[PDB]
RNA sequence: UUUAGUUGCUGGGUAUAGACCCGAAACCAGGCGAUCUAUCCAUGAGCAGGUUGAAGGUUGGGUAACACUAACUGGAGGACC
């Protein structure tokens, strides 16, 4: 799992602003870490659906506000998923 | 109570022997054969030419990851002509 300092880097990261905690930049990140560091978890224990459906709604919402940060802005958009690896 | 036998030689018959001659399928004993053939052991040799295209591998697509998938390779078989 990760903890408040690895947090806190990837919120320092790609923050847009001072104490900005709120933008779709920081919250795709931290669920993009969030789901990266949980396959892992699920290599071991590919039977626990409980949790998988946790890991479902997180890259749903991630999903949602990709597309939301397309609609507003069409290079901060290229520009995150360029810096997070994500294939769209 | 019956009062001529016996020993030779020749001949007829019988018995024991192959016993008038020829003829089995067999049974038993001791030896000879695996240069043919059956199986096995050791050491060598042989199988023109042409097909089909298993496993495996690489790359790419796809997935939140897995799945799934296309092409290229690869050369299996009491496989095919």
């Amino acid at each position: 799992a990760l903890t408040n300092a690895d947090r806190a880097e990837i919120i320092a990261k790609f923050a847009r602003a001072e104490n900005d905690t709120g933008s779709p930049e920081v919250q795709v990140a931290l669920l993009t870490a969030q789901i990266n560091d949980l396959q892992g978890h699920f290599k071991a224990h590919k039977h626990d659906h409980h949790s998988r459906r946790g890991l479902i709604r997180m890259v749903n919402q991630r999903r949602k506000l990709l597309d939301y940060l397309n609609g507003k802005d069409h290079e901060r958009y290229t520009a995150l998923i360029g810096a997070l690896g994500l294939r769209r």
